[PDB]
């Protein structure tokens, strides 16, 4: 092994609630940290849990193009691994959605032979599904940056959900402290127009990136874009969410293969047909809630302190992981209170072993996890 | 105002650490919480912080329909705070990204107004992209649920990212313990196969569950799916990956509209030429770092442990944030040790006021976020 680490994490999009555990616990027990962060209630609680830090928002510019701000990005934080370091680098929302520098300074540090991951986070599109209540599966989800978009002329789909990132910024390749001067953003609303409508819904949305604002979630026309007024409130934080215009019919080719509207409807869609929550199977399924036992192949959690309390440092402390990696048996026999059973099933590490453990495994069962929670 | 509230939250998809901060503080507040999650060590993590939790995983069974269990689980959540209290909901990784009962709950919970919000999660995908080294922007990224992509028979972009959820229950509208018989797999792997061609690249994804195991980043041909031993590793928690298969090239009525390839490659693109990191771009770039001074518009952190106490206690004290909400100005009078400045910028909550209380702002500046970190 070669000595240095690049670990790269999240804070997600609002101030300092959307960062995730596993963030937080390598951010303070990084060398070096290295973050670009919009709020300064995150900057700041982040300088609270390492003292080594450095803001890298200070490599933008006004003029400035943004590749040379990700090159030098990637590079300060690639130097203190060449060094040796375990170095945390720390970027906004998902620091791997709409993120140069991040892939670049992973990519760099792999090909050198350092260990480099990335920890996910909520990206913005996350907080958008969240925001206005709707879901990528029903009916699909298209992603793209709003110039790549239009450079490439990638295609639609009408039938599914579009979002668009950087729509503040379209053609712009640099950057300016007092925001963009977006005048290329009519090429974008001829685009939309084209392949819409010019009265097809568009719905401009920012997420609230402090804990007590609202997000924005006004709706537009296509055509209300090119109203300078309106136009002007598209920003750097704006992501546009373009919903479908209808839906699609189904295969039979497909349903006859597979031997073969759920509710809530889209509210986003012009034209959706109220959908009824409580239907027959809803009336039915819920009146079997009266009588409802659990299944025999159940398994309920049937564990001690001692086990959650070693599972939750394993996710927590990544001190106690690197032990645990290092040798299972060595670090299961070491941690104190553990029955046989559960100093067992941590020194072969199985997922089969710590669910027969953690959970009253039923007879029936015993002779693999499966919990999906949507249908179309 | 109506009594009772419902806020849904996630705990991502590996397990406890990926659980954002917000989503446990909400746990903890909670008067009822119901939750669905895979892992035990989460579920136990979860029962340590809330004393009145019900899993929502007892409602699932063989041959049941999974709509049955949905209509269950989301009237469970509406139940309780039709009763007036204060009810949280828990899904595994994003609770809104393929989650019927989600949003199911929360649209029944507005329609009779009480209060309702998701909080968004770490999904499969956003792990996806971290494991897999890949960012949605570069080049598009079109996401389906495996089963509805082949009913409504929906269009692929060969060009952009393709991600499919549910591979493993393709036609499967119920549950069972012991794993679906996914013998209709074929139908999928018939239609990559028209899509991308028989030697097209195809990523079997499974995101670690607990902090020491690793991911499943196994790459097959299309042909491959269908060598019976190969498929019978698709699972409930499989997605595909699927490359794009060349890149679009730019238009050109485009890039002179607008007066106008970037490291890392793709790894898992088929026929990815080698990228460059330090082209002469990079390399000035990086000459720049020696003699680099922060810019005259940069804002330099410039604030009190007063006020970033303050803000961080609205992120992850609920109860903190329904007073600051109920009154800017009498809250901001009642937090101690506050600059007139720190104080006054929490009576606005406004974002701009904010940043001037927390940064020292340059005169330039006076006289509003702007942080894109991707280009193309
Ligand atoms: N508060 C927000 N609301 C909506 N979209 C946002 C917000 N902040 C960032 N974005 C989107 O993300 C783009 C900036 C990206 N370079 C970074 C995205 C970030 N890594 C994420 O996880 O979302 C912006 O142009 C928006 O399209
Ligand atoms: N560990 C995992 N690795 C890869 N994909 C997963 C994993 N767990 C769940 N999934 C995907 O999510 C599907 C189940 C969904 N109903 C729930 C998704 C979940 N809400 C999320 O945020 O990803 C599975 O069929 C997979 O396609």
């Amino acid at each position: 092994t070669k000595a240095g680490s690049l670990t790269i994490v999240g804070t997600g999009i609002e101030s300092i609630g959307q960062m995730t555990l596993q963030a937080l616990s390598y951010i303070e027990a990084a060398a070096k940290v290295f973050y670009c962060v919009i709020d300064p209630a995150t900057e700041a609680f982040i300088l609270t849990k390492n003292k080594n830090c450095v803001d890298l928002f200070q490599y933008y510019d006004n003029g400035k193009s943004r590749l040379n701000t990700y090159t030098q990005m990637s590079e300060l934080m690639v130097r203190e691994v060449r060094k040796g370091l375990d170095v945390v680098g720390v970027f906004y929302g998902h620091p791997g959605v709409f993120v140069n520098p991040s892939h670049r300074a992973l990519a760099i540090a792999k090909s050198e032979g350092y260990r480099a991951r990335m920890l996910p986070g909520v990206s913005a599109e996350d907080c958008l599904f969240a925001d206005l209540c709707i879901d990528p599966s029903n009916p699909g989800c298209l992603t793209y940056e709003a110039s790549d978009f239009l450079i490439r002329d990638r295609p639609v789909s009408i039938h599914s959900h579009l979002v668009l990132f950087q729509v503040g910024c379209v053609g712009i390749a640099d950057f300016n402290f007092t925001g963009f001067d977006n005048n290329k953003f009519g090429v974008l609303v001829d685009r939309l127009e084209q392949e819409y409508g010019a009265e097809h819904p568009v719905v401009h949305y920012i997420a609230a990136m402090m804990p007590h604002q609202d997000p924005v979630t006004d709706k537009y026309t296509v055509a209300q874009l090119r109203e300078p007024e309106i136009a002007k409130r598209v920003g750097g934080v704006s992501t546009f969410y373009i919903p479908p215009k209808a839906r699609k019919a189904s295969n039979l080719d497909i349903i006859r293969r597979l031997e073969l509207r759920i509710y809530p409807a889209n509210q986003w869609e012009p034209d959706v047909p109220e959908v009824e929550p409580y239907r027959p199977s809803d009336q039915a399924a819920i009146a079997q809630l009266a009588d409802h036992a659990p299944p025999e192949q159940y398994q309920p959690l049937a564990t001690s302190k001692a086990m959650s309390d070693v599972m939750t440092k394993l996710a927590l402390d990544p001190k106690a992981l690197a032990d645990y990696k290092a040798d299972h048996r060595a670090f299961a026999q070491s941690v104190p209170d553990l029955t046989p059973q559960e100093r067992a099933a941590l020194e072969l590490g199985d997922s089969w072993a710590i669910r027969c453990a953690m959970k009253n495994m039923p007879s029936s069962l015993l002779d693999f996890p499966w919990v999906i929670v949507v249908g179309v």
